[PDB]
């Protein structure tokens, strides 16, 4: 399947279609949309975002704890969409 992913960036909303087997960061980059990252391995805070609605699979990220996951935090470099999803990006500072 492929899902509608709305990214609310610091400079506005942009929508893109992300296959369920492509990481959200990776699709964004291919579609010309600059999101922050560092490790691209699921083990830092750089690519942090917060889910507004919808769901992702980020099993196999390691940095976020269950508290942070329960509060909607997502590492965009190691997250696949599992429904249409709305995600605020560039949220490291708020995490961190
Ligand atoms: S860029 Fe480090 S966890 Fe995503």
């Amino acid at each position: 399947a492929t899902y509608n992913v709305k990214l609310i960036t610091p400079e506005g909303e942009v929508e893109l279609q992300v296959p369920d087997d492509v990481y959200i960061l990776d699709q964004a980059e291919e579609d010309g949309i600059d999101l922050p990252y560092s490790c691209r391995a699921g083990s830092c805070s750089s690519c942090a975002g917060k889910v507004v609605s919808g769901s992702v699979d980020q099993s196999d990220q390691s940095y976020l704890d269950d508290g942070q996951i329960a509060d909607g935090w997502v590492l965009t470099c190691h997250a696949y969409p599992t429904s249409d999803v709305v995600i605020e990006t560039h949220k490291e500072e708020e995490l961190t």
